[PDB]
């Protein structure tokens, strides 16, 4: 079996992509962030706390035939603020795209940090890493990707993220027609249960090749591009009048620049993020001073490759015994 689903950016910026996503029976739709940085899947719902919710589309386990309390078990995922979002768990039947599994643990927020409360064009996020991450206590939870392996024809899912236009989650098949050339594979480490491998190095526009081995992961739920501090200084060199803001947190520069282009190594192939992929817009509304879509890491302790990078390749999640990852220009 197969599944196949349109994710669309929430804004102008893209900052998020959601899917929708069925849940229950009947089916009761909600819109999720698909995170191949995390393993959990969980709702905001009618258990929520009313005074967190703000928009956001709810699951009613109550009203779904399918559901089923998953007794005493917990969940708490933390966040950078030392926010956490948390609740309990039900099982239920999820189905992406026309794929379905039944008893996915669907993990019902109780409380949910501001930052979600705030964003009301996400309902939840599906967990597409690996399950050693799943935080349900004291029995952890295996991931939708996990649990449909079986079914799916190839045991692989595949990100092809747009710019400022809708793409497309696929699972179980590659779709030969959505990318151009060869799709280049590379190692996946899985030993701290992340989609991690490493790029063979980085070029800044048009100037030369640097071979350099840079270990991250590959985040769908990341935004930006996180990266080693002698990277990013050397990208930001190239733009007039781009500075390091504390106040701001990270690199702006003057929203007037044209912005060079990044290339990031997979083993001998390529893959070109266009400058304009880089450019999240002015700071603050009517400001001439614009944020960039590369920063540091030195502050994460990781190399994050987010959506600024994944958005520029079709990107293959190959979850066979050996995981691999695939990159394809499109």
């Amino acid at each position: 079996s197969t599944g196949s689903a349109t994710t669309t950016p929430i804004d102008s910026l893209d900052d998020a992509y959601i899917t929708p996503v069925q849940i229950g029976t009947p089916a009761q739709t909600l819109n999720l962030d698909f995170d191949t940085g995390s393993s959990d899947l969980w709702v905001f719902s009618s258990e929520t706390t009313a005074s967190e919710v703000d928009g956001q589309t709810i699951y009613t386990p109550s009203k779904s035939t399918t559901a089923k309390l998953l007794s005493g078990a917990t969940w708490s995922i933390s966040y950078g603020d030392g926010s956490s979002s948390s609740g309990d768990v039900y099982t239920d039947t999820v189905s992406v795209g026309g794929l379905t599994v039944t008893g996915q643990a669907v993990e019902s927020a109780k409380k949910v940090s501001s930052s979600f409360t705030e964003d009301s064009t996400i309902d939840g996020l599906l967990g597409l890493a690996f399950s050693t991450l799943n935080t349900v206590s004291p029995t952890q939870q295996k991931t939708f990707f996990d649990n449909a392996k079986a079914s799916l024809d190839s045991p692989v899912f595949t990100a092809d993220l747009g710019y400022h236009a809708p793409g497309t989650y696929n699972f179980g098949f590659i779709d030969t027609t959505a990318y151009t050339g060869s799709i280049t594979y590379t190692a996946v480490s899985t030993k701290q249960g992340f989609w991690e491998w490493t790029s063979t190095g980085y070029a800044v526009g048009s100037g030369t090749f640097k071979s350099t081995s840079i270990d991250g992961i590959a985040d769908t739920g990341t935004t930006l591009l996180y990266l080693p501090a002698t990277v990013v200084s050397a990208y930001w060199a190239q733009v007039s009048g781009a500075k390091s803001s504390s106040s701001v947190g990270g690199y702006v520069f003057p929203c007037s620049a044209t912005l060079p282009s990044f290339t990031f190594g997979v083993g001998s192939a390529r893959i070109v993020i266009p400058g304009d992929y880089i450019d999240f817009g002015p700071i603050s509304t009517g400001s001439s001073s614009c944020f960039g879509g590369i920063q540091s890491s030195a502050g994460i302790g990781i190399n994050i490759f987010g959506d600024v990078a994944l958005k520029a390749a079709f990107v293959v999640f190959n979850g066979a015994t050996t995981p691999t990852l695939g990159f394809a220009s499109k």
